[PDB]
């Protein structure tokens, strides 16, 4: 019941949910605990965003980053916005990629649904 | 006149600065237009930084984004944030990297005062 581009996220998936953001975790995580951070509202660039969704989108940044990086024991975080098609983005969504980081650094929907399920604790 | 981690900035290079944040140009942008935009209080790791500072930090990295994609003629935007050492952080402040993309992609200080002011234009 979440947009992303043009598919649908199963809240299964999605972790955390602002009045202006969500969160989410990854298919294909570049690296364990690498999730995302998307405004609700479906725009494609991040100039698209009204300052209330920007501030929004990344207060939950802030906060989705600093969980990830406590649950997957990282030491550093990583954060980047694609934002353009010459920028590699693929998903025509705005979003925030947050990825755990440590000293020299495919999945089921059930264990994206597990891994979702955890870090829902740390906002409880 | 501006802290970045244990360098004061000349104003000359900043082109843009709010009330919480503040943007300037590179002495090796890695892309033409590569410039940084960092809070005004040094804090090292973005878990540092009140709310208040995080809105204003991407309110105003959505702006400074929007004209060096202009100015530079870019089509799309790479934004991130090196957040810790792990994650590369050389310099222990917050900071993030604008860098305007095209299709298929060191200096003097006078150069670099240059290019703020052409900057300071946009932002008028
Ligand atoms: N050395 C290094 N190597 C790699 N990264 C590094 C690095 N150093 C720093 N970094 C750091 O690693 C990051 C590089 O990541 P990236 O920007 O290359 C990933 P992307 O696939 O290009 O992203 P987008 O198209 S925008 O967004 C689409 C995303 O949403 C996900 N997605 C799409 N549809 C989905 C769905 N239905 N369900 C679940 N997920 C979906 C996709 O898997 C994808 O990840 C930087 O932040 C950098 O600082
Ligand atoms: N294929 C690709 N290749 C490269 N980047 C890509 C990419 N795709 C996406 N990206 C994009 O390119 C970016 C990768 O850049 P990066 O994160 O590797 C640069 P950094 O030097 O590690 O930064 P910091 O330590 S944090 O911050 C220090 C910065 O402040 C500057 N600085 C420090 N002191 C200064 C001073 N006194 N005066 C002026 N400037 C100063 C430094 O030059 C430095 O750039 C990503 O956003 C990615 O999405």
């Amino acid at each position: 019941s979440f947009r992303f581009g043009q598919h649908l996220i199963k809240p299964s998936v999605v972790f955390l949910k602002t009045e202006l953001s969500f969160a989410l975790v990854n298919r294909k995580p570049v690296v364990p605990g690498h999730v995302l951070v998307c405004p609700l509202r479906p725009v494609e660039r991040f100039h698209d965003l009204r300052p209330d969704e920007v501030a929004d989108l990344f207060q939950t940044t802030q906060r989705v980053g600093t969980v990830v990086e406590k649950h997957f024991h990282g030491t550093s975080l990583t954060f980047s916005m694609q934002d353009g098609p010459e920028a590699g983005q693929t998903v025509k969504h705005v979003n925030v990629h947050v990825l755990p980081r440590k000293a020299g650094d495919w999945r089921s929907e059930e264990e994206m649904a597990a891994e979702a399920a955890a870090l829902r604790v740390y906002f409880q």
